[PDB]
């Protein structure tokens, strides 16, 4: 049985969406499967005429990674009608006859990079940095950095200055963010809640036009090429490292197993609005100055051949 695979994804600008691609492609190609991957481009109405194309096209099973979560019910409506099956990846799609979700523990994620800030900063002013206001995750993260936080906020130990979501998960769009957020605070900022390492670079570039990177901590997740190097220059405090590999290979998987009527196993349900839905979450890992060698290094996430290649001479 030829299973037929729509993946759907939301764009290629993080670095790790290449690799989710790849990953998963090669996996489900080697089950036997055919895929067909589309990028929106980060736009909800391109997103649903994709995943209607891949519909009219005879798919077994989409795979999508939502742009926008809540706005894809009725075409997971169209899916079902037919007979399709649907696995969110990474990201919840909300209010929606889904049939699965794999991800990360994104609540984890949160209380990582919180964590990581109030060990070095147990006292001042904080700023929060969301995600994109219209991925679930962003909401996820945004929980287990406050479940970390509260306590301090209530006992007057740290202040929250200030709250933004970076629109697209944009690095452009994080520096003007945090560069206004220290006009309006007269550069009195002490930690930045930054939830991913695209987002924590714009803002690390905010904070080097008042003389604050390297005095600054701040948090973020994917530990991207370039998060690396921050921290080991000492200019982002940590990241938060998500084996890819192993997220691709299983939702492959779990994508022929839907392909062939079989029903998944699932560590929980999520309830999305509408269900709840039998989910998988993987373990994400701390990661700092002192276990880089140890993780994303020893992985071969980022070979130390990756992290000294010349890239302009
Ligand atoms: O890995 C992160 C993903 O989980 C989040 O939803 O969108 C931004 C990425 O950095």
């Amino acid at each position: 049985k030829e299973v037929k695979i729509g993946m759907a994804i939301d764009d290629l600008r993080l670095e790790r969406w290449q690799k989710d691609r790849d990953i998963f492609v090669k996996k489900a190609e080697s089950l036997g499967a055919k895929v067909f991957v589309q990028s929106a481009n980060g736009n909800e109405e391109t997103q649903m005429s994709q995943i209607e194309n891949m519909i009219n096209r005879g798919v077994d099973v989409l795979v999508i990674i939502p742009y926008n979560g809540q706005v894809l019910s009725n075409v997971v409506k169209e899916a079902k009608q037919e007979g399709i099956k649907v696995l969110a990846y990474d990201r919840m799609i909300n209010d929606a006859d889904i049939d699965f979700y794999i991800s990360f523990d994104n609540e984890k994620v949160g209380e990582l990079q919180a964590k990581a800030l109030v060990d070095i900063v147990p006292q001042g002013n904080y700023f929060l940095m969301g995600g994109s206001p219209v991925d679930n995750n962003a909401k996820l993260f945004r929980a287990g950095q406050m479940k970390v936080l509260k306590p301090y906020v209530d006992s007057g130990k740290i202040k929250v200055v200030g709250d933004q979501w970076v629109d697209g998960w944009l690095p452009e769009n994080a520096l003007k963010i945090m560069e206004n957020a220290l006009t309006a605070n007269n550069n009195k900022i002490d930690a930045v809640v930054a939830s991913n390492d695209a987002t924590a670079g714009g803002a690390i570039q905010a904070l080097s036009a008042q003389g604050l990177s390297g005095k600054v901590a701040i948090s973020g997740q994917d530990a991207d090429l370039a998060g690396i190097k921050r921290i080991a220059a000492g200019t982002q405090t940590m990241t938060v490292y998500k084996p890819i590999t192993l997220l691709a290979n299983t939702a492959a998987e779990i994508a022929v197993e839907l392909g062939n009527g079989q029903e998944p196993k699932a560590d929980t349900t999520l309830n999305n609005g509408l269900k709840d839905v039998p989910s998988r979450l993987l373990t994400p890992i701390d990661v700092n100055k002192n276990n880089i060698k140890d993780t994303v290094i020893k992985d071969g996430f980022h070979k130390e051949s990756e992290l000294h290649h010349h890239h302009h001479h």
